[PDB]
């Protein structure tokens, strides 16, 4: 490996060998079908609301999130980078697809597949990833840096459906070498969203943009139809000329054939036929190819950028609603703009690299923080783009001043912005894209007094319940299978209208968003104040025994939606205390004296009673009435966690908080697989895992990172990092379970999982709240 020193890979990048087999991978631990796309994954490409494309460490374009809200894992084998190399004065050269694999069927059988093992590495530090190619049969070594412009406090480039591939080639040998790099892409119009005739009308064209001292050559892969539908638009790939390189292209090769129409040209001398051909296809799949060729002298390096764009302006949801995607604000809505997007990237990618370096640098340059932590912190952010993210710029047909946003909980449970989960998972948004975060919270504020009296069947018990009760915060803002933002509470396993955490979590999220954006946004507090008061007043009515605290009802009436709580719970009860303290503080800011007085009085009574009912001398009991009420819950003081972040002070005595966190570390972490897998949710006082429910005996990745945050700002530094380390290790390490770029909700002690690609572990960013 002589190429690594010509490029700049941070030491904290996650790494794996190209073609590496992983032996220890986890699988779903549930009874019902659940997504398992394997460990062959990589950092995604694409902006927020754009649809994303997962290119794996083996090089394939395989995890397709272009249909917003859907996860489709299938390798489109035509989509590749390939290399030709010939030592000057040899008879023949060699050509190789840079993919550690081959197709299932006979299509593209002419190409040289099966990039060999031990011949390159993949590196990822989201939003950047890299591949190096150090192959004994390729005298020139190559690397590529690939990324999309995901940039905090930037709501423009961050939305773009674009990826840059910046190649570096270096000749360490004593001979001249002829080198070509070729990007191939299938015209994927009709890959999703088209019910019949999936290739029909697809056509490819070549654009040559020759301005002064500059040239871009691109293929635009579209359809002759001007229908404004989810399936229609354009893909583009292309390259920018640099000194020393020539460009060649082929507009049309057949992807549903043996591929020799393209490959006979490239394998001969690395130079394509430059044949334009706009003939539309009928049944056959087609694609385009863009190549560069250059000669490298001994010791010489060259850099060449390629790019990929996709203008698919319309997202459709299963209930029928069609929306424009966010990026259409900047490029237009007609679906004929892929070249413009591509050109913008090719002309500005160096600036974008610098902007990415500027935001990563403060963390990367802090030498008190271990590299493993940095690996997890940046790489967990894959989910903001990859989580079915929807960001609308208008309903198709009919303009407001805001752009509605939603991130899925996950794909298995296809719910937008699940509030009991976003309590943990929305940290990166408040800290890095706060205008989005406030928009999401205003969305929730608007739903609080919605009433929907129609009934649904509750999954856990078969009872019928009202869909949405006035004054109760909803569980979620709909499903991609139905009507995001319009039909809320898509979730039905439990009835969220009787949850005891949603209303308190809502208030805490509101006050968080004010505090962590500098305590200046009074207008945001004003917008949400009526909803905050309503939320707390409604929850207070669920106090059945007059101790001033809502009563859990002996069912799973909160985020641990199979783990029953009864009476006063540490979890919901601490959240209630913190929510009351937040509302007091908002009361003061807004000069609502009577609210301050009321919530202050509620707080004093509740706080006194919480302490009396649950403090046992070492920790706070799980609750006052359950069968294992004295279990040690990892999340028992979630309210105090948030109160620390919100600078609300002590809701409980410092000494007791400290004792409880020490107990959690000593038990839930260190007595669960030697502290190498995170914090188990429930432990019995004798040091054995609580087995009363599957949730009690799992580690929740987001709970655990949040607990690490809580420990850290209570000065338990070693405990904090050791607790977080088990999550990092299981996710990313060779001794883990192979969950990189699909961090799950939960795993049991065997390492097997529930719900890959989950929002909750974005809570790692709560470990950085001074950002
Ligand atoms: O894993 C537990 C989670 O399951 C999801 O299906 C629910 O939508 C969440 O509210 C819950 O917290
Ligand atoms: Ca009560």
């Amino acid at each position: 490996d002589k190429i690594s020193h010509k490029i700049d890979i941070p030491d904290s990048a996650w790494t794996i060998g190209i073609g590496e087999k992983f032996k220890n991978a986890g699988h779903p631990n549930v009874k019902y079908p659940m997504i398992d796309d394997s460990y062959v994954q990589g950092a995604p490409l694409g902006g927020f609301g754009a649809g994303t494309i997962g290119r794996t460490y083996n090089g394939g374009f395989s995890r397709w999130h272009l249909e917003i809200g859907k996860n489709k894992y299938t390798t489109v084998y035509a989509n590749q980078f390939s290399v030709f190399q010939k030592v000057e004065g040899n008879k023949d050269g060699v050509a190789q697809v840079l993919y550690a694999g081959e197709p299932e069927n006979g299509y593209l059988s002419s190409w040289k597949w099966d990039y060999p093992k031990e011949s390159g590495m993949y590196y990822a530090l989201y939003p950047n990833s890299w591949y190096t190619y150090t192959n004994k049969d390729l005298p020139v070594q190559l690397a590529v840096k690939q990324f999309s412009p995901i940039i905090p406090y930037n709501y423009k480039e961050t939305s773009y459906p674009v990826a840059v591939f910046k190649w570096t080639a270096y000749n360490p040998t004593n001979k001249n070498v002829d080198v070509s790099i070729m990007f191939t892409w299938q015209n994927m119009i009709g890959f999703f969203g088209k019910q019949v005739n999936v290739n029909s009308g697809n056509f490819n064209k070549i654009i040559k943009d020759k301005s002064k001292d500059s040239e871009i050559v691109a293929a635009v892969m579209g359809n002759i139809s001007n229908d404004n539908e989810e399936w229609n638009g354009e893909y583009s790939i292309g390259v920018k000329k640099v000194p020393g390189v020539d460009i060649s292209y082929k507009a049309k090769f057949v992807t549903t054939g043996d591929g020799s129409d393209l490959w006979h040209e490239f394998s001969k001398n690395g130079i394509l036929d430059n044949k334009d051909d706009e003939t539309p296809t009928k049944q056959d799949g087609i694609g385009s190819a863009i190549a560069v060729n250059f000669k490298l002298q001994p010791g010489q390096t060259i850099e060449v950028p390629f790019a990929l764009s996709w203008d698919l302006p319309i997202m459709k949801f299963g209930g029928g609603d069609k929306w424009y995607k966010m990026y259409t604000k900047y490029f237009g809505k007609n679906g004929k703009n892929s070249f413009a997007i591509l050109k913008e990237a090719l002309n500005n990618y160096q600036k974008w690299e610098k902007m990415i370096d500027d935001w990563q640098k403060p963390i990367l340059s802090n030498k008190s923080k271990p590299d493993w932590y940095k690996t997890a912190l940046f790489n967990e952010l894959y989910y903001l783009a990859d989580g079915g993210t929807a960001w609308e710029n208008g309903k198709v047909g009919e303009k407001r001043t805001n752009n509605m946003f939603g991130l899925l909980e996950c794909f298995d449970y296809n719910y937008y912005e699940t509030l009991d989960v976003r309590f943990y998972g929305s940290f990166p948004l408040v800290m890095l894209w706060p205008d989005i975060e406030k928009q999401v919270m205003r969305q929730f504020a608007d739903t609080i007094n919605v009433q929907d009296s129609s009934e649904f069947k509750v999954g856990s018990n078969g009872a019928m319940a009202v869909k949405k009760v006035q004054g109760m915060i909803p569980h979620d803002l709909g499903s991609s299978y139905a009507l995001p933002w319009i039909k809320i509470n898509a979730y039905d396993w439990q009835n969220p209208n009787i949850w005891k955490d949603l209303n308190s979590k809502y208030v805490l999220l509101v006050y968080r968003d004010y505090v962590l954006t500098g305590k200046t946004d009074k207008e945001f507090l004003k917008y949400t104040w009526k909803s905050v008061k309503t939320a707390l007043d409604k929850l207070k009515e669920m106090d059945k025994d007059n101790d001033g605290i809502p009563d859990n009802e002996g069912i799973p009436d909160q985020t641990y939606d199979t783990w029953s709580m009864k009476g006063t719970s540490a979890y919901c009860g601490s959240l209630w205390l913190a929510a009351l303290k937040a509302a007091q503080e908002i009361g003061k800011v807004l000069k609502d004296n009577e609210a301050y007085i009321k919530y202050n009085e509620w707080y004093k009574i509740a706080q006194q009673n919480f302490e009396k009912e649950l403090w046992n001398g070492e920790y706070y009991n799980f609750d006052t009435e359950s069968d294992h009420k004295d279990s040690i819950m990892a999340d028992q003081l979630a309210g105090q966690w948030y109160a620390d972040i919100l600078r609300l002070g002590d809701i409980l005595p410092k000494d007791h908080v400290q004792k409880a966190l020490k107990k959690i570390y000593e038990f839930n972490v260190m007595k669960f697989e030697n502290g190498k897998m995170g914090a188990v949710n429930g432990m019995r006082p004798d040091g054995i895992v609580d087995e009363s429910d599957i949730q009690a005996q799992a580690v929740w990745t987001g709970v655990t990172y949040a607990l690490a945050s809580f420990m850290k700002y209570r000065g338990m530094t070693e405990e904090a990092y050791n607790t977080a380390y088990g999550v990092y290790k299981m996710t990313y390490d060779k001794s883990g379970k192979g969950y990189w770029f699909r961090t799950p909700e939960a795993w049991t002690k065997d390492g097997n999982y529930r719900a890959s690609m989950y929002m909750r572990p974005l809570s790692i960013w709560s470990m950085e709240v001074n950002y």
